[PDB]
């Protein structure tokens, strides 16, 4: 321990969570005051107990990769994120294995074809850090050693992640190019964000469904083709809209594109005259011209073979879904509703999707009960008439969504033998607001079994391969994250809890609630229940602590519609409607979980390569620097963790008889010939990184 006078140590700071102090007198061992100078130059006595970070010097802070430094701690890693981001405007470092990805919330010019090419045929070290990196690395390993890659890409709501993703696939489709199957790869995305994101108060552009796009690619290493898989899309947001939030995106191209002579037929008008799109009481986000994006959907859907006709027809379901949110439906006293067959709407609604308006009027207020012995009809309340047309709108706009995606599929399809691919994840990201539901939860859910995925390859795998060789080795603490998994989707956890109630015709969100309580509290340290409040209930995610409303679990984890109205539209005279519901148990959490499932383990199959991306800010404004909200998400991805790990990692690993030609006490003598840049395991030997390229040369 030698803190000499002088020097610098950091402590800590509320505004900026750490800052920097000068050793004012040199360190005596044992004591517990220390004589620092602050920056205002008050000096003072800092309790310390044998002990304060060391600042590194101002020569390693900066550089491209943080295993660099020589003093590997959170304050450092957060200054050197600081300077290299604030200062050089330097949005990518490496951090070992991972790439961090800091969002600059501006348009940077380095993405351009010639920057892509200058990347290509390159080793990972050789270039500055940059999302093509990893890329190339991927796709140099794919071809060298025949092994499926993944691009995992993490972090909360607004980090970049869809950016990243869509990069990632731009350098896949420049460099391998074959048919110009690389166009429509490539067109998959925005398709895909204009049924399927949405804007929230974390981002004007928010995924709000999880994809999986496998990449395939032939013996040449040339892309043939991909297959697209989609995880939960969020159906509530059909239907219901937050303060400043919108529809997914296409509502809005279609709505400011309703005086087209085109669309004129669909009977449209702007997106302030319909519910299902107005609710958020702004329909417009800053710097998109939702007409324009119109423009672009459609050269989009030519580009990946879907014809004028075809574009039509799914703008007939979206129109359709618009004008069935603006259907009358009123109050006859206080247990019945009543919709008038002459509705405006409704009467377009039913011409669109070629249905009956009297049947519709008729059984969007009126629930039939079939007991195989008596078949009664009960009316329904005009607040429960609501929810039963909402969750019919729900249903067509998810069919709709499947429906896109399955063609997008066939659209890229190849007639050949896949010979490796490279599969890119970009799933929705952590995100809480003031009121979290099922939605919420879900999401969440699947960030976590993310970092579980994350943990399991870097610190899990990695040391054990280390440890079972029998060599000296420090294991890296991190935080394990199962038990908060376990709370989540194991047996007698919460999502079986809510399958169980959703199972009693008599269930509640209350009583679920109760059983979470009774479960959990004071019995699950993850789990709490807030003391102003017996309507919700407060997990301890790896990202940070989220309070969840219970009100709407039920229903939305049976996401049903009433058998009456589905067999109008199986009825519908409108071929792609009827499709939707022709006939061919199971909660909305547990095939969450199942699929999941299968994510995970395809992901397992694949040699990861993560990118860990980071919201700066919360305003979304250009290359701000907030420390807090930085810090926190440093913690919840273990950068620290990571770079801790890949820099005492010895990436080069030698058998004894190998290791002969260039005797195992033979080996060890020439190898002293420091002694910290190798290790001697039980049947195999270990470098330091380049510590022996130079013996090559
Ligand atoms: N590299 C980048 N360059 C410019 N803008 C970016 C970049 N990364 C993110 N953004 C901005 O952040 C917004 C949301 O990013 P996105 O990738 O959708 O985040 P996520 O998918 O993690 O929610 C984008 O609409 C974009 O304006
Ligand atoms: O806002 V993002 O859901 O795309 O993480
Ligand atoms: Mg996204």
């Amino acid at each position: 321990e030698l803190y000499t006078q002088y020097n610098r140590v950091w402590i800590p700071d509320p505004e900026e969570v750490w800052k920097s102090a000068e050793i004012a007198k040199d360190y005596r061992v044992g004591d517990k005051v220390l004589r620092l100078l602050l920056e205002d130059g008050t000096e003072l006595d800092y309790s310390v107990n044998p002990l304060p970070p060391l600042r590194n010097p101002d020569i390693l802070v900066g550089e491209n990769d943080l295993t660099a430094l020589s003093y590997l701690h959170e304050p450092a890693v957060l200054h050197n994120l600081r300077i290299r981001f604030a200062e050089s405007k330097l949005i990518y470092t490496y951090s070992g294995i991972i790439l961090v990805a800091m969002n600059p919330y501006k348009q940077l010019p380095i993405y351009g074809d010639a920057i892509i090419h200058a990347y290509s045929g390159q080793n990972m070290g050789d270039m500055d850090p940059h999302i093509f990196a990893v890329a190339e690395e991927a796709y140099k390993q794919m071809a060298r050693n025949n092994r499926n890659q993944s691009i995992i890409v993490s972090g909360e709501s607004g980090a970049g992640k869809t950016v990243s993703a869509r990069y990632a696939m731009r350098y896949f489709a420049t460099v391998s190019k074959s048919a110009h199957v690389e166009d429509k790869v490539l067109a998959s995305n925005p398709i895909t964000e204009a049924v399927g994101n949405a804007k929230t108060t974390r981002n004007d552009n928010s995924s709000r469904f999880g994809k999986y796009t496998e990449i395939s690619f032939d013996e040449q290493n040339q892309i043939i083709g991909a297959n697209m898989s989609t995880y939960l899309l969020e159906k509530s947001r059909v239907v219901f809209q937050s303060e400043n939030e919108r529809n997914y995106h296409i509502f809005y191209q279609l709505c400011a594109s309703a005086q087209q002579s085109e669309f004129k037929h669909l009977k449209l008008g702007s997106a302030e005259e319909f519910n299902y799109t107005r609710m958020g009481g702004n329909t417009v986000i800053e710097g998109v011209n939702d007409r324009a994006e119109m423009v672009e959907t459609q050269k989009t859907f030519t580009l990946l073979g879907f014809k004028e006709d075809f574009q039509m027809d799914v703008f007939k379901i979206l129109a359709a879904i618009l004008h069935l949110g603006n259907v009358q439906i009123t109050a006859v006293g206080n247990e019945r509703s009543s919709v008038s067959e002459d509705d405006s709407h409704l009467k377009v609604f039913c011409e669109l999707l070629g249905l009956e308006s009297g049947r519709v009027a008729q059984w969007l207020c009126n629930r039939k009960i079939v007991t195989s012995s008596e078949t009664v009809v009960k009316p329904m309340t005009r607040p429960q008439a609501v929810n039963a047309r909402d969750a019919l709108a729900k249903k067509i706009y998810a069919h709709l969504f499947d429906f896109i995606v399955e063609r997008i599929n066939q659209a890229l399809q190849f007639s050949g033998k896949q010979h490796t691919f490279i599969g890119v994840l970009d799933i929705y990201g952590f995100e809480t607001f003031d009121v979290n539901s099922f939605e919420q939860f879900c999401i969440n859910y699947a960030n976590e079994k993310l970092q579980q995925q994350f943990n399991m390859h870097v610190f899990k795998l990695e040391q054990e391969e280390y440890m079972k060789e029998d060599i000296p080795w420090t294991l890296i603490d991190f935080y394990d994250n199962q038990p908060v998994i376990d709370l989540i989707e194991a047996k007698m956890g919460i999502l079986e809890l809510l399958d169980e109630e959703c199972l009693l015709p008599h269930g509640t969100d209350e009583n679920w609630l109760q059983k979470l309580y009774n479960n959990f509290v004071n019995r699950n340290p993850l789990f709490e229940k807030p003391r102003m409040s017996n309507t919700s209930f407060v997990i301890q995610h790896f990202a940070d602590k989220v309070e969840y409303k219970c009100e709407g679990f039920l229903e939305k984890n049976r996401d049903t519609v009433y058998d009456m109205l589905v067999e109008i539209l199986r009825a519908s005279k409108f071929h792609l409607c009827a499709n939707f519901f022709q006939e061919n148990r199971t909660t909305v959490g547990s095939k969450f979980r199942s699929s999941l499932y299968l994510l995970m383990e395809t992901l397992n199959a694949t040699t990861p390569h993560y990118v860990r991306c980071i919201k700066p800010n919360d305003e979304k404004l250009p290359f701000e620097f907030d420390s807090k909200r930085i810090v926190q998400q440093l913690r919840a991805c273990g950068v620290l963790e990571t770079i801790r790990i890949s820099a005492q990692s010895y990436p080069s690993r030698w058998t004894y008889i190998e290791f002969y030609s260039r005797k195992k006490e033979v080996c060890k003598v020439v190898l002293h010939r420091d002694s910290n840049q190798y290790q001697f395991g039980k049947t195999k030997i270990f470098f330091r990184a380049g510590q022996v390229a130079y013996l090559e040369k």
